[PDB]
């Protein structure tokens, strides 16, 4: 029951902005991460934000082209994806977990509690 939007197809070098909203999370601090999976591969962590600290982190394959930006509303985040390349084509998934210590952004699949459907991103040359 996450709200995800922004996916679609874009030419190579273009950009998209993925949006993710967690309805109950105006309370709490939380981890929110993006994972992606292309048909035939595992689901890799892409980027995430630790609202408890205020910090963001990125996988090396997207570092310098993907940035997370907060919203005025504290239960929503955006992933701005620039200079997209074909191998960024995949289903992108938002994931959220309420935060106790707010101690370190987790980078695997199984430590996140809430998941969306995923938005599909297709990059064509």
């Amino acid at each position: 029951q996450l709200q995800e939007s922004g996916g679609g197809s874009v030419q190579a070098g273009g950009s998209l902005r993925l949006s993710c909203t967690a309805p109950g999370y105006t309370d709490s601090n939380y981890y929110m991460s993006w994972f992606r999976q292309a048909p035939g591969k595992e689901r890799e962590w892409v980027a995430g934000v630790n609202t408890g600290r205020g910090s963001t982190s990125y996988a090396d394959s997207v570092k310098g082209r993907f940035t997370i930006s907060q919203d005025n509303a504290k239960n929503t985040m955006f992933l701005q994806m620039n200079s997209l390349k074909p191998e960024d084509t995949a289903i992108y998934y938002c994931a959220v977990a309420a935060c106790h210590f707010c101690d370190s952004l987790p980078k695997t699949q199984d430590e996140y509690i809430l998941w969306g459907q995923g938005t599909q991103v297709t990059v064509s040359s």
